[PDB]
């Protein structure tokens, strides 16, 4: 997260870290058994880390649970990142508490201008590299579809939206991928891609979760 702030420990209790020997992506807990992330975060051997604040220090509220299965969206296109969404099932159910909690799925899509909370452990610099140990947060509005498509002509599908600031300076970045965009208490986005981070006229692009609710619910119910 570039241009954000330190969230505070366990203030985003649905945020998870995906770990394969190291943190590599975020995700969101949607029930005690299932996490949503980005398809481009797929790999085998994922351990889901819940209850984290400093990802390099055991602070006492963590749960570390191996994934038993991962399900990439059937229409995911790795060349264009269309349908950049996957589901991860936990080998054992998370123990839900105030610091490990699920986030509700949308009942409809969110409007442009709605303010959202984006979070992650990704890079905090817009040129160069610095990774935080603690979770970072950014408040940012959903941008109009026209401003999104203007910024990325030929690359935005109906399964993507932009959020952030056309002036630059505040954005998600490498290492935030797969993590949440929450608006009005619902998981509306997944950190997906962008041209650099926090650059002018290049807002972050997010997977449009509201298009996938039926797929999520049916997939979970059958797996
Ligand atoms: N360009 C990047 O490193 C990146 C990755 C994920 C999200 C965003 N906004 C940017
Ligand atoms: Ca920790």
């Amino acid at each position: 997260i570039v241009g954000g702030y330190t969230c505070g420990a366990n203030t985003v209790p649905y945020q998870v870290s995906l770990n394969s020997g190291y943190h590599f992506c975020g995700g969101s807990l949607i029930n005690s058994q299932w996490v949503v992330s980005a398809a481009h975060c797929y790999k085998s051997g994922i351990q889901v880390r819940l209850g984290e604040d400093n990802i390099n220090v055991v602070e006492g509220n963590e749960q570390f649970i191996s994934a038993s299965k991962s399900i990439v969206h059937p229409s995911y296109n790795s060349n264009t990142l269309n349908n950049d969404i996957m589901l991860i099932k936990l080998k054992s159910a998370a123990s839900l508490n105030s610091r490990v909690a699920s986030i509700s799925l949308p009942t409809s899509c969110a409007s442009a201008g709605t303010q959202c909370l984006i979070s992650g452990w990704g890079n905090t610099k817009s040129s160069g590299t610095s990774y935080p140990d603690v979770l970072k947060c950014l408040k940012a509005p959903i941008l109009s579809d026209s401003s999104c498509k203007s910024a990325y002509p030929g690359q935005i599908t109906s399964n993507m939206f932009c959020a952030g600031y056309l002036e630059g300076g505040k954005d998600s970045c490498q290492g935030d991928s797969g993590g949440p965009v929450v608006c009005s208490g619902k998981l509306q986005g997944i950190v997906s891609w962008g041209s650099g981070c926090a650059q002018k006229n290049k807002p972050g692009v997010y997977t449009k979760v509201c298009n996938y609710v039926s797929w999520i619910k049916q997939t979970i119910a059958s797996n």
